């Protein structure tokens, strides 16, 4: 069926206003953290130069790093941001944890920035790992270590080992060539099931088996995309029925959005108290 009465913006508002918009799902990339200062890499390469790397996606993927860490965390020093500031997006989604409206997060991105605005581990699907914990890469081990004991190796430009068993340790992130973490599918399983709406925000849906999610919602689920480029969506066909495209920047749709919905001061007022605090520590 068709739940929209208009494919805008102001349609969706509508929808979420009502009663019939009780479960959502957010899927959600590099486009929420550009404004907090984190690097994107969608469409960047001249630093890379100095590492000699086969090719520059070879930095981002599983069989490089395994044989040869160095460059992965010499570019993790010299990217590494100085402050980790959720984003007004991060902030959005913490409104509709608190108002009961998140089902759940799923995010392409490694920066925490979902936990440090409040949404909690079962909120969360991290499908492409975090930096938030790091893990010797031996099995018959696999000690842990917190971000505090990660970034202090990365700074000091000695690569984090283990010193058990004096194998190297890993952040638990998903490097390309890498398969995703149970809990992607175990959660994809029954999380679209009952889904009213999927607000899909700063991604383009390059990176499988993520970009698949869509997929899964029934058809009759409105989806938003808010992101600089439209990226299974039907926005613009004679049969589009269901999906909207807002392009622009993460902020700046959430905060209209937020308009439309009657949250932008209260969401105006969670991110002022919550980068207070930050700026405080
Ligand atoms: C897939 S889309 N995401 C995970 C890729 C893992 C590689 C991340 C590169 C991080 C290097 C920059 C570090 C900044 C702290
Ligand atoms: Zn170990």
């Amino acid at each position: 069926e068709r739940l929209l009465d208009e494919l805008t913006l102001e349609g969706v508002a509508r929808y979420m206003q009502s009663e019939r918009c009780r479960r959502v799902i957010c899927l959600v990339g590099a486009g929420i953290s550009t404004s907090a200062g984190i690097p994107d890499f969608r469409s960047p390469y001249d630093n890379l130069e100095k590492y000699h790397l086969p090719y520059p996606e070879a930095i981002f993927e599983i069989s490089y790093f395994k044989k040869h860490p160095e460059p992965f965390f010499a570019l993790a020093k010299e990217l590494y941001p100085g402050q980790f500031k959720p984003t007004i997006c991060h902030y959005f989604m913490r409104l509709l944890k608190d108002k009961g409206l998140l089902l759940r997060c799923y995010t392409q991105n490694i920066d925490t920035l979902e936990r440090i605005a409040g949404l909690e581990q079962e909120d969360l699907v991290e499908a492409h790992g975090t930096f938030y914990t790091s893990h010797c890469v031996s099995a018959s081990c696999r000690h842990e270590y917190p971000l505090s004991w990660m970034k202090e190796k990365i700074f000091s430009e000695v690569t984090p080992k283990c010193e058990d068993c004096q194998s190297l340790v890993k952040p638990d992130i998903v490097f390309f060539g890498e398969s995703l973490p149970a809990r992607f599918f175990s959660c994809m399983q029954s999380d679209f099931l009952k889904v009213d709406l999927l607000l899909v925000m700063g991604t383009s849906l390059q990176v499988q088996p993520f970009a698949s999610l869509i997929s899964k919602a029934p058809l009759s689920t409105p989806r938003l995309l808010i992101n600089k480029e439209k990226a299974g969506m039907d926005f613009d066909s004679k049969k589009a029925y269901r999906d909207v495209a807002w392009l622009g920047e993460c902020d700046q749709g959430c905060l209209a959005l937020a308009e439309l919905l009657g949250w932008k001061k209260e969401l105006e007022d969670l991110v002022r108290r919550e980068h207070a605090s930050i700026d405080a520590q």
